[PDB]
């Protein structure tokens, strides 16, 4: 039957189809073609995506997110340890070392493997594909970061199967993106890719070079650790400041709806922000009855990002380094991921390889996904 291409990310997914031989990605239930990827369990029910990430203040400890920073991984993990004192839900070391998450779940107490959560997002994926074309659907391309080892593959492709998917192949998020753009079938001799690759929570450099329609992946750098919730919480805190300046010292952190609402606004400030100069926040009732609002501007939110912003360029020297490759080398410079829609981020990137233009006509988000499905088509005729 048809084939599908899922981006399994790591805050959110994205899945594409072919309809009339092209690629379609596909919107979910509220117009998004990326869901986040997030799960919650109520005495009732079990909720995915925005559903699910909406309800996470009222239900913290059921209500779980960043599976990818577990599936195929071991409990005892520094990773896993230090990312476990950031998480509301619990974590547990299952047998042979296993990380297993408990939750409580229509009134007991329920556990699960981290690759049974991505099985759930997975299965939405292909609950949203089904209803965009119109027929069951079991083969898939998964994608995993190039860093990812033999153990997180198969967890991956085990996620599949759990979901009812046959996964005809795991292949990797950069490799995808250079597939979406055509860039294995551009051009005569080696061709070199560097995909920079900016996300919700994790930051991905990745070197590829391509031969004869050949990908090798040579040198990969990265944080996994920043990404757009950062800068959301650069926004936040200027707020907050702020907002003590305007009325002796009042801390709004004090306050949990206080803090949710001026998230939410921060959050869609700064989108608002990739496509104008100035943003308006605007709460009523907001800590003790106090209203506020403030204007944002674009050159103030890079100014609260500055370092991190400038903190993009050095895994592009590492990966070039690396590889001993000189940045002039590059052929094609290709932005995934949504946080790369930062008009700031593009300059900065473009400036780095001295005015060339990025590869940017796929939606960044999509890229990946995109890619997927190209190579799902490929794998199943
Ligand atoms: N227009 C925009 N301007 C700035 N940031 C954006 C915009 N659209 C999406 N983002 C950011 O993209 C991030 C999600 O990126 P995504 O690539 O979907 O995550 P993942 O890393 O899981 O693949 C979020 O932080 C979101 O705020």
């Amino acid at each position: 039957g048809p084939a599908i291409g899922i981006d399994l990310g790591t805050t959110y997914s994205c899945v594409g189809v072919w309809r009339n031989d092209t690629v379609d990605i596909v919107p979910n239930d509220q117009g998004n073609r990326t869901t986040p990827s997030y799960v919650a369990f109520t005495e009732t029910e079990r909720l995915i995506g925005d559903a699910a990430k909406n309800q996470v203040a009222r239900n913290p400890e059921n209500t779980v997110f960043d599976a990818k920073r577990l599936i195929g991984r071991k409990f005892d993990d520094q990773a896993v340890q230090s990312d476990m004192t950031h998480w509301p839900f619990k974590v547990v070391r299952g047998p042979k070392d296993k990380p297993i998450i408990s939750v409580n779940y229509l009134g007991e107490k329920k556990e699960f493997h981290a690759e049974e959560i991505s099985a759930m997002v997975l299965q939405k994926m292909k609950e949203i594909s089904e209803a965009y074309l119109g027929r069951q659907i079991k083969n898939a391309v998964v994608t995993v970061p190039a860093y990812f080892n033999d153990s997180q593959r198969q967890a991956t492709k085990d996620a599949g199967a759990i979901a009812g998917l046959n996964v005809m192949r795991i292949i990797n998020e950069p490799t995808a993106a250079a597939i979406a753009y055509g860039l294995d079938k551009k051009g005569t001799g080696e061709r070199n890719v560097l995909i920079f690759d900016l996300g919700g929570g994790t930051f991905d450099v990745s070197l590829l070079t391509i031969e004869d329609g050949i990908f090798e992946v040579k040198a990969t750098a990265g944080d996994t650790h920043l990404g757009g919730e950062d800068f959301d919480n650069r926004l936040v805190e200027f707020c907050v400041q702020d907002f003590k300046r305007k009325n002796r010292g009042m801390d709004l952190t004090t306050n949990a709806r206080a803090l949710r609402r001026l998230r939410t606004q921060c959050e869609r400030a700064k989108r608002t922000l990739s496509s104008s100069t100035q943003a308006t926040i605007e709460l009523d009732s907001l800590y003790e009855g106090i209203d506020y609002s403030v204007a944002i501007s674009r050159a103030r939110f890079e100014e609260l990002c500055a370092d991190y912003f400038r903190a993009t360029l050095a895994p592009v020297e590492k990966v070039l380094k690396d590889a001993g490759m000189d940045k002039r080398s590059v052929h094609d410079v290709v932005l995934v991921g949504g946080s790369t829609r930062i008009p700031k981020v593009q300059a900065l990137i473009q400036e780095f390889f001295n005015g060339k233009e990025p590869c940017k006509a796929i939606n960044p988000d999509e890229a990946v996904a995109y890619g997927a499905a190209v190579q799902a088509a490929i794998l199943n005729g």
